[PDB]
């Protein structure tokens, strides 16, 4: 499912990620546009054999399985392939769990390198929340 800014604001912040561990739900809706461009679908081979998957490419090195990545562990106890659905339920648990890591939103590499220290509150802007 490829989600609409505003709908996956919505969804994101019902989950309860808005000032999730501080960081505004402007913020979680800039990682989700520049990690996966709102699609939960979304997979990535990284150099290490691991994958990113879902709407925050969640990846398969640390913190779901997909059954090919050696020395994985899958800490949000989940296949990958979950964080491909349309709920993005299972998504939000795990990041939920990853920015509470230690590393905050920096986990994200495209929100260190394109959303940190921007105007994330614009990513939110025009929605009904």
């Amino acid at each position: 499912k490829v989600f609409g800014r505003c709908e996956l604001a919505a969804a994101m912040k019902r989950h309860g990620l808005d000032n999730y561990r501080g960081y505004s739900l402007g913020n979680w809706v800039c990682a989700a546009k520049f990690e996966s461009n709102f699609n939960t679908q979304a997979t990535n081979r990284n150099t290490d054999g691991s994958t990113d998957y879902g709407i925050l490419q969640i990846n398969s090195r640390w913190w779901c399985n997909d059954g090919r990545t050696p020395g994985s562990r899958n800490l949000c106890n989940i296949p990958c392939s979950a964080l491909l659905s349309s709920d993005i339920t299972a998504s939000v648990n795990c990041a939920k769990k990853i920015v509470s890591d230690g590393n905050g939103m920096n986990a994200w590499v495209a929100w260190r390198n394109r959303c940190k220290g921007t105007d994330v509150q614009a990513w939110i802007r025009g929605c009904r929340l």
